[PDB]
DNA sequence: ATTATGACGCT
DNA sequence: AGCGTCAT
């Protein structure tokens, strides 16, 4: 009753990109805007591998994960963009610059937390009570939320989406206690408003479209950015949950989505995040864990208390390059051409990272992969990274792996190598 | 031959 | 530390 926590503390965003790097090469090459368009790296192998696609070019079944030859099958006005390559291998800094853009703009209206390359988390509890005092019990105008939808809403006693969207709205403001300042309902509202603004301002300065979540933690966030992308934002209250959570698929849920999440539906023979509620929190624990169990009964419940961590900035730096099929490294000077290739892109982020952002790696880590192994990484090895030097990093990875060759001859390398990798970690202020 | 990343958890 | 999981 009283005392049952409802995780309503705090507001929390996810702001997401809309087909992230399809945005970045139509800014930069007017020809592809408003097209069916993707972003495809490397070319030789069936057209090359689709990483991005545009909503235009995704209403013709086109997907992220296909190679080219086969979108093209699909929709063959398709438009493709290449991602840079440099010393051999793709490279993603024009993506990851464009990705400090909005990060920069973002961190503006509060401190961030970097999820991935486009997205990031937004902790807005301060900046809504603050908003709320500045309103002075004054109403939240429809025109404050133009590209808002309310989860669950419009419902009860129509055509149009545009027209939809704003019945639910209407509906969500007409039953707001707006004089009430702790009002949780009333705390998110406010906080997609202000979403509101972060997301004009990263168009305006920016060009690029997004999406958003507003809700009481992140696993609700992200969940409601999803539900109406793209260029829209949506509210997910903590009311909401019961009939959301009742037909959501177990896997939506962020942290679900692999073998746990599948776990918890063979074991429980269940479907539904909903579902989840009929179990003691001791049940769940018992098949899950301690973490997970404690974790999955809060969560089916709208409740969540990860934190929106202060870091706008990525923990590590790396650069990795796959060696398929007959591409695999066979020779000794095959393996130290490439693993120079991959140190001089790494030296170079590293010496940009270090002018920027005032630190440096002191940890660099070598990862491979045997032909054979279907596991991502068959060997991860560390060792000092004491200079950004590329010679020098590539002398020392060398080093570090070079007894993986089970060739009795030492020009020769077996078995292939079919991945190298390379990542500076463990920074430090300088 | 679904590539190039990046964070966090386990033991 | 090195490995695994999950994610974009
Ligand atoms: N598996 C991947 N491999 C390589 N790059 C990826 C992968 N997944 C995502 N990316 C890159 C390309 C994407 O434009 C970018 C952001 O990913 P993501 O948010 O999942 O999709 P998206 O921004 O392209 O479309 P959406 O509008 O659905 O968010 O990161
Ligand atoms: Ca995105
Ligand atoms: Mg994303």
């Amino acid at each position: 009753g009283p005392h049952m926590a409802t995780g309503q503390d705090r507001v929390v965003a996810l702001v997401d990109m809309d087909c992230f790097f399809v945005q970045v090469e139509q800014r930069q090459n007017p020809h592809l805007r408003n097209k069916p368009c993707a972003v495809v790296q490397y070319k030789s192998w069936k057209g090359g591998g689709i990483i991005a696609v545009s909503y235009e070019a995704r209403a013709f079944g086109v997907t992220a994960s296909m190679w080219a030859d086969d979108a093209k099958k699909l929709c063959p006005d398709l438009l493709l963009a290449q991602v840079r390559e440099s010393r051999g291998k793709a490279n993603l800094t024009k993506y990851r610059e464009a990705s400090v853009e909005v990060m920069e703009i973002m961190s503006r209206f509060a401190v961030i937390e970097r999820a991935s390359i486009d997205e990031a988390y937004v902790d807005l509890t301060s900046a809504v009570q603050e908003r709320l005092q500045k309103l002075q019990g004054q109403p939240i105008s429809a025109d404050l939320l133009p590209s808002t939808y309310i989860e669950g809403l419009p419902q009860g006693p129509t055509v149009q989406k545009e027209g939809m969207r704003k019945q639910g709205l209407f509906q969500w403001l007409d039953s707001l206690q707006i004089d009430n300042l702790t009002s949780p309902d009333l705390q998110l509202t406010v906080g997609a408003v202000i979403v509101e603004e972060m997301r004009a301002a990263i168009e305006r300065e920016t060009g690029f479209q997004c999406s958003a979540g507003i809700s009481h933690n992140k696993v609700l966030a992200k969940l409601a950015c999803g539900l109406n992308k793209p260029n829209r934002q949506t509210l997910v209250s903590h009311g909401s949950v019961p009939q959301l959570f009742s037909q959501m698929p177990i896997r939506k849920i962020r942290s679900l989505g692999g073998k746990l999440g599948a776990s918890v539906i063979e074991i429980l023979g269940i479907e539904y995040m909903g579902e989840l509620t009929q179990f003691t929190e001791s049940q769940l624990q018992s098949h899950f864990g301690e973490k997970n169990g404690s974790w999955l009964y809060a969560m089916c419940r709208g409740i969540e208390h990860d934190p929106v961590k202060p870091r706008q900035l990525p923990k590590t730096i790396g650069c990795s390059k796959n060696f398929p099929g007959k591409t695999a490294l066979a020779t000794r000077e095959q393996v130290q051409w490439w693993l120079l290739q991959l140190a001089q892109e790494l030296e170079e982020r590293l010496t940009k990272d270090r002018n920027d952002n005032d630190r440096v790696a002191t940890q660099l880590v070598v990862s491979i992969r045997v032909q054979g192994d279907k596991r991502l990484s068959s060997l991860r090895r560390c060792c000092a990274l004491t200079r950004y030097d590329a010679h020098k990093m590539s002398h020392d990875a060398f080093t570090v792996i070079k007894n993986c060759n089970t060739s009795g001859i030492q020009t020769e390398w077996s078995p292939p190598l079919t991945m190298l990798f390379l990542c500076a970690t463990k920074f430090s202020a300088s």
